[PDB]
């Protein structure tokens, strides 16, 4: 038993980080196959990032403009295209490393895991959510820019996430693996906003499950709900809607407890309305929406890669 | 900036672990040069586990009685050996994944990554602190027996720990890696109790440091103490008392901020005697107590491996 917030393990990750240079500007990027994907603005100097016109930028430049390291390994580039606010530059040499992978966009409110990079080099791992409001509270220095979110099924990472940005604000923005930014963002330095930040309600109640199972019971209580009740309490407390399809998806955690979900809606609008009198849940004070109903059902199964 | 609770990277110990089976009892082992290393608790049956003689156990047992697979790979055992509370089994294959690495036991209070593990195969990665009462609040399902500790410094992997019990209230306690439980703890299923579970004190004030540089800077009061005085609330509240060896270790986040150690103890003196008030500090409700100085140092000067 316990629960921890796990990051998936990083090491098929690893192996792909790289170091790419042009001029003076240094980021990480991602080597696939005979591909090197990284942040458009790698182009950039820091005056640039004010006002960048990507295409008039990148055509100053060569094949040969953009140095690619993989370890001590230089890698020959023998291609480079801007693909929306990624570039990838063709190598001529597959990375031997390359695991079985797709690209894929998540939606707000899932969970992946950040390898935080620095010159091409790994220092960290840690698990995260994509905000409703489609930032990231990440944890970025200067040159962590091209470091990548992924999820791992089996033996096949699913890259979702690389990060171009911190807004003014200090939140965390970037793109899918094809360079569309999730939310609103652009790669410049101007402000820019991200919306009302709303709690994943689906991914409290999933975490109140995890709860239950570990013998955190306190918060229980004797009350039930409607959906509609329960949302005009969550459009109070910023918490995003429930749909039946959130329901569905917490079937398997209702049907191991025995505790149906209406009811830990019950016991979450009580938590909301009269907070936790100093009470924590699973070592927490606060209602944690970083664990999926997928994740918490992994942590309780044991899946392994 | 920002600020996470991140793991090492994890894929130099992927690359080590392994399954260990004897008779109908299965868990991890981690091989490094021509050695495994496992929990020696891996020849006993559920009933052995009551009141287990090992040596009379393990003079049942021969080479060819240890099953040790290393994905699809079968390890031909051609040595056995009880060293404390692991076994140490002779291959006849040096690990080829074996990262360069050190055995060490840890302090109360140091910090490590763990990669949870289920039949040789890794699941997930999460960052702990070893309790002052040597216990880990862990995610440990049936089979993460054998999963290690570890720390990096640039290319070398400092193994702390292998997982062997959960105690009856649901904490973890194993072993360093010559097989020496961490506190009075025995690989035997009978009650056992941890001491009071203190905060790690020096670990709170490095925290708050990591928030004053992050922007969280409400909790500053107008205020200082003495080590004495601040101590005297310490004892108290069962926070750990503070030495000057802890203040030396602040040093360092005491000069980028321009914060006293003494004036950052009067803070945490405050929060202590007056709550949160349903504030937070980088996300947290709590006083956060597994970031070590060490690791704030690292993730705001960004070193890698
Ligand atoms: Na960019
Ligand atoms: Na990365
Ligand atoms: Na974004
Ligand atoms: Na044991
Ligand atoms: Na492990
Ligand atoms: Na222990
Ligand atoms: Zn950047
Ligand atoms: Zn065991």
């Amino acid at each position: 038993s316990g629960f921890r917030k796990m990051a998936f393990p990083s090491g098929k990750v690893e192996g792909c980080m790289v170091q790419v240079t042009c001029g003076t500007t240094t980021l990480n990027g991602l080597w696939l196959d005979d591909v090197v994907y990284c942040p458009r603005h790698v182009i950039c100097t820091s005056e640039d990032m004010l006002n960048p016109n990507y295409e008039d930028l990148l055509i100053r430049k060569s094949n040969h403009n953009f140095l690619v390291q993989a370890g001590n390994v230089q890698l020959r580039v023998i291609g480079h295209s801007m693909q929306n606010c990624v570039l990838k530059l063709k190598v001529d040499t597959a990375n031997p490393k390359t695991p079985k992978y797709k690209f894929v966009r998540i939606q707000p409110g899932q969970t992946f895991s950040v390898l935080a990079c620095y010159n091409g080099s790994p220092s960290g791992v840690y698990q995260c959510a994509m905000r409703p409001n489609f930032t990231i509270k990440g944890s970025f220095l200067n040159g962590s820019c091209g470091s990548v979110g992924f999820n791992i099924d089996y033996d096949c990472v699913s890259f979702c996430y690389m990060h171009h940005m911190e807004l003014p604000t200090g939140v965390h923005a970037g793109t899918d693996l094809e360079g569309n930014f999730y939310g609103p963002f652009v790669d410049r330095q101007t402000a820019q906003a991200a919306g009302t930040d709303t709690t994943i309600t689906v991914n409290v109640l999933a975490w109140l499950y995890a709860a239950v199972i570990n013998g955190d019971r306190w918060f229980l209580n004797r009350f039930t709900t409607t959906l509609n009740d329960f949302n005009l309490v969550a459009m109070k407390y910023n918490y995003e809607p429930l749909t039946q399809d959130h329901v569905d998806i917490l079937g398997p955690l209702s049907a191991q407890t025995g505790i149906a979900v209406l009811d830990m809606c019950a016991s979450l609008k009580e938590l909301l309305q009269n907070g936790m009198n100093g009470r924590t849940i699973l070592g927490s004070a606060l209602l944690e929406d970083e664990f999926t109903p997928f994740d918490v059902v992994r942590q309780c199964s044991g899946v392994t890669f």
